[PDB]
This record gives structure tokens, sequence and C-alpha cells, in this order.
């Protein structure tokens, strides 16, 4: 074991949004003591996940915006992009549907019609910390990669209809984690994030543990060698994953880390 990657929503984080800081912080220490790394893997945008590491935003990695955005030791490594002809079509696509709500995610912020109900980006703001209202999502100077759709999870399988003539497979509709979907480019998951860090670090799979609880955890979750997955976790995960820990309300994803510096079952 040399690396343990974590999600956030319905993993690390108890439904309050909240983990236990002071037993992290110690398990932490033990980690960084034995060489350890510890990864962040999330659909969350890059600004609102250190937020919840404010103390240690700096030394650990994080696999953003579900593999768009990657970042090592506190330096960015990665970004995907859209190439404007792509993001002017996926774009035009959505705003064909004059009731749909959607952010528009890029490097530098996430972006949001300034036409969206105040309940929707209420919910977008818990996921995206630098969120800008725009006029027009066309008009927009950022590069983009990914967008967030203010539509329950349960669609998906309509949505993955709809977009794959519309689309051509432009982007692809996984869950955000927070019960709602993100578009992303294909290929760029959390595995292939994850996978980008092990490159740099010279570490393969097999020194991977990773810990998810849903749709878009799939193929993390697959790739490591040591694969957890949370009590709350969908089915599809709970079969994917090796392993299984306690829920989210029970500090799941510490007991996975207190059982490998322990080398409780899997490791031992
Ligand atoms: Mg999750």
């Amino acid at each position: 074991v040399k690396v343990i990657v974590t999600d956030m929503d319905g993993t690390f984080l108890n439904d309050a949004k909240t983990y236990n800081q002071p037993r992290f912080m110690a398990q932490y220490q033990e980690l960084k003591k034995r060489g350890i790394k510890f990864v962040v893997a999330s659909g969350n945008q890059y600004y609102q996940l250190i937020s919840f590491f404010p103390e240690l935003k700096d030394e650990i990695s994080f696999v953003a915006e579900n593999g768009a955005l990657v970042y090592e030791h506190g330096k960015q490594l990665f970004h995907g992009e859209l190439t404007r002809h792509e993001s002017r079509i996926v774009i035009g696509e959505l705003l064909k549907d004059k009731q749909l709500n959607f952010v528009a995610c890029g490097l530098q912020s996430a972006y949001v019609s300034e036409n969206a109900p105040e309940a929707f980006v209420a919910l977008m703001a818990k996921h995206y910390h630098r969120l800008k209202p725009v006029k027009d999502y066309q008009e927009i100077d950022d590069v983009l990669f990914k967008f967030s759709l203010n539509l329950p999870d349960e669609q998906i399988p309509l949505v993955i209809d709809k977009l794959h003539v519309a689309l051509d497979g432009i982007m692809k509709p996984v869950t955000s984690g927070f019960g709602f979907i993100d578009l992303i480019i294909p290929g760029l998951h959390k595995a292939n994030g994850i996978s980008r860090l092990l490159k740099r670090w010279d570490l393969s799979p097999q020194n991977v543990v990773a810990i998810g609880d849903s749709g878009n955890d799939a193929e993390m979750l697959k790739m490591a060698r040591y694969s957890f997955a949370m009590g709350n976790a969908a089915e599809n995960i709970k079969q994917i994953a090796r392993y299984a820990t306690d829920d989210n309300n029970h500090e799941g994803a510490l007991n996975v880390i207190q059982a490998v510096l322990d080398n409780t079952y899997p490791f031992n």
C-alpha cells in the first residue's frame, strides 16, 4: 500500500458533509510518516475540495471535476478541455431544453446562468465554491471541461440515449455523487486522473487503496488492488469493490485507513 484514494460525498463525508478532523489528522500524520500518499478523487470542483482540507491542501493530491483536473502536492498537473466547437455543440444541445438548469465547469471557475432557480444555485454552490453567473454560456472566456446537470442521476439511462445521438459521445453522463448528473469527457474519469499521479510517482494500482460509493467511482474501484465500497454504496459499486466498510455516517472511509495502519483485514 503506497496510495489511499477517497471519494467525498457519501464516502469520506457523512450526510452533514463533515468528517472527524482530529482522527483523520492523526492518521494522516502516520500515513505521511510511512510514505503513503493521500488522494481525494471527486467530481466536485478543485476549489470546494480544498475547502475541506485547509490545513493539508498543499501536501495531499486531488483528482477534481470527476477526473478533469489534477493537482499534485499543490501544483496543477493536468486539465482536460473541450475544443471551442465541442463546447459550443454541447451547450447548444443543453440549451435546447429551455427547462434545464446546468453548470458549465471551467479551469478558473464554474459558471451558471444568471437566470437559474435560487434553489439550484445554492445546491451547486455547495459543490463549486467558484460559481459565477453569466448571461451567455457561449461567451465564457475560460477553458471548459465538464458540466453538471440539474437532473436526478436516476434519469442517467435516459440521458445516455438522448445525448448518444445529439453529442455522439462528445461527453458521457455519469453521476455527480450528490444525486445529480455530470457530463464528462469520455475517458476523463477518476481512474484516469489517479493514473496520472501514479505515473508521476512511479507507483502502480497494485499499491492503491480506493474508497467509493457511487457510479462515478466505478473505474477507480475496478482499477485499485484494494477497492472499498461504503456501507451506503450503490449496489453495482458494492459488487465491483472487493471489500466493504461501514457507511459514511460511521467513518467508513477512516476505518479503511485505520485498517491500513494497523494491518487488519484486507491489509495482512
Ligand atoms: Mg460519493
